[PDB]
């Protein structure tokens, strides 16, 4: 079942991210088992500004908004602490999925 998303457009699949929070139960947390979550995200084309702020954080806001709006349609909710990472874990699948060949387009970052 899937019928609730619909507005942005769909990005590039990838692995499963995983940034260093460096404390290590809250790694664990998604080190687990983080393979069941997204590996994709949703995007819209922004030029002029490319990589400044609303970028990733517009993009993690709406791949939020299209599961927190599934997830009220499912019966669900969150914590606080997941979406500390979730956030963290969007915000870079936002970066990266740009990374792929957006930046091979536009911006640079050879090191």
């Amino acid at each position: 079942v899937v019928g609730g998303l619909g507005g942005y457009m769909l990005g590039s699949a990838m692995s499963r991210p995983l940034i260093h929070f460096g404390n290590d139960y809250e790694d664990r947390y998604y080190r687990e088992n983080m393979y069941r979550y997204p590996d994709q995200v949703y995007y819209r084309p922004v030029d002029q500004y490319s990589n400044q702020n609303n970028f990733v954080r517009d993009c993690v806001n709406i791949t939020v908004k299209q599961h927190t709006v599934t997830t009220t349609t499912k019966g669900e909710n969150f914590t606080e602490t997941d979406m500390k990472i979730m956030e963290r874990v969007v915000e870079q699948m936002c970066v990266t999925q740009y990374q792929k060949e957006s930046e091979a387009y536009y911006q640079r970052g050879a090191s």
